[PDB]
């Protein structure tokens, strides 16, 4: 198991514009297109991202390319963030994957808002961190996914994905 297989399980794959759990236009493997309500604004963002007139449909290769870019960007975002970097540096490999998953889903800013949890992770207080992470809109809105990630931070294993 690795970050790519883990995100692939959590995000699925869709080759046609779809709405995400928050109602926003997305495509591929969790690639957010826009927060705007406009499907036109989304097809415009899609063509811009792929570099062709897509008509709201992409191939598997294109989906995977957006995916590779998005993971790389998430990792680079963590490394450049003063709040996130030290947490990431402190973690083992499995748990680093869980932080990446969170950043991919909610963005750098979103995660950076889990101040108290981040402190507990840094301190390696796993059970406590798991409890605190659950007191969040994130957990209430996407409970199954959040439990998998939380279990990952709790145990330092891939059991939730097995
Ligand atoms: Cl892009
Ligand atoms: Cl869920």
């Amino acid at each position: 198991m690795n970050i790519f297989e883990m995100l692939r399980i959590d995000e699925g794959l869709r080759l046609k514009i779809y709405k995400d759990t928050e109602g926003y236009y997305t495509i591929g493997i969790g690639h957010l297109l826009t927060k705007s309500p406009s499907l036109n604004a989304a097809k415009n963002e899609l063509d811009k991202a792929i570099g062709r007139n897509t008509n709201g449909v992409i191939t598997k290769d294109e989906a995977e390319k957006l995916f590779n870019q998005d993971v790389d960007a998430a990792v680079r975002g963590i490394l450049r963030n003063a709040k996130l970097k030290p947490v990431y540096d402190s973690l083992d490999a499995v748990r680093r994957a869980a932080l990446i998953n969170m950043v991919f889903q909610m963005g750098e800013t979103g995660v950076a808002g889990f101040t108290n949890s981040l402190r507990m992770l840094q301190q390696k207080r796993w059970d406590e961190a798991a409890v605190n992470l659950a007191k969040s809109r994130w957990y209430n809105q996407t409970p199954n996914r959040a439990k998998r990630v939380i279990t990952t931070f709790r145990t330092g294993t891939w059991d939730a994905y097995k």
